[PDB]
């Protein structure tokens, strides 16, 4: 606690059976952790996208920790993720509160030195009209 830093900008979204990677790191070795820790628990047909930067003007967190973060959030269609400066902001459709509050254990066992906004909801939303 009592603490704040200035670290990278990055993001990524999930659209059921694709997921899409957008920012910025010191490395691609950073990008490579972060599609890693997703990979873990990939599922066969599940499609990735990337739009992810380098440059070492900027700095941040390893997701090599944050492999059972996506694991908690496999069932999750709408899931996302978000970092900036000294905060980690993670946002989804759970199947159950339980999956709501494991979310938040993983992302305080893998950030127990930042900012943890657990954004997560339980699903409650499926109205009439598909697409096509």
């Amino acid at each position: 606690g009592a603490s704040a830093l200035s670290l990278s900008l990055l993001s990524i979204s999930r659209s059921g059976n694709t997921v899409t990677l957008i920012g910025d790191f010191p490395d691609e070795a950073a990008k490579a952790a972060l599609m890693t820790a997703l990979n873990g628990l990939l599922a066969p047909g599940v499609n990735v996208i990337d739009q992810i930067h380098v440059d070492p003007v900027v700095r941040s967190l390893d997701f090599s920790s944050a492999e059972p973060v996506f694991t908690a959030s496999v069932p999750i269609p709408d899931f996302g993720l978000k970092v900036e400066r000294d905060t980690v902001t993670l946002t989804g459709t759970a199947p159950s509160s339980e999956h709501k509050d494991a979310v938040k254990r993983a992302a305080t066992s893998t950030w127990p030195d930042m900012k943890i906004v657990n954004n997560i909801e339980v699903t409650g939303q499926a109205p009439p009209g598909p697409p096509a």
